[PDB]
């Protein structure tokens, strides 16, 4: 799918597989929306895309987040698989977090396809991967119940 990147992430820019962009588009990764990611916004991002505002969990504000025109959505719980932050809650990177994304709407196949841009990319989808199979094609409030239950 398309890829969109807003900044105040050289990886998948160089990789062909995301740009830049100043107007949100498609599919917004927004940690403060308040409608969780699921199985309804699957057609959104096969025909508009994703959109990634490149940030830290620790250091962001909703003021960076509070404006980005499109559709705005939370990645339920999932745990870094990458050697930095490995473990640690919803503390994904940008690349981890698209995995999720393509996980859960129903499209798992190129979720490995862009897991291996990255050697540490098998890593986070092992360490979640049933917790991404409880995820996949699942409507949000069965993905919702379970984020809970984990904590």
């Amino acid at each position: 799918m398309k890829v969109y990147i807003i900044d105040y992430g050289k990886k998948l820019v160089k990789l062909k597989i995301a740009e830049f962009t100043r107007v949100g588009k498609g599919v917004v990764l927004d940690p403060f929306a308040q409608i969780t990611l699921s199985n309804k916004d699957k057609d959104i991002v096969r025909r508009i895309g994703i959109t990634i505002v490149d940030t830290s969990w620790n250091n962001t504000s909703q003021s960076e987040f509070k404006n980005i025109r499109g559709e705005h959505r939370r990645i339920p719980i999932l745990f870094a698989g990458n050697p930095i932050h490995y473990g640690i809650a919803y503390k994904l990177s940008s690349i981890e977090a698209l995995i999720a994304t393509l996980y859960i709407v129903d499209e798992v196949e190129e979720a490995i396809k862009l897991s291996n841009v990255v050697k540490w990319g098998h890593t986070f989808i092992e360490l979640n991967k049933e917790l991404l199979e409880a995820y996949k094609n699942k409507t949000e409030e069965d993905i919702k119940k379970i984020e809970r239950e984990i904590i």
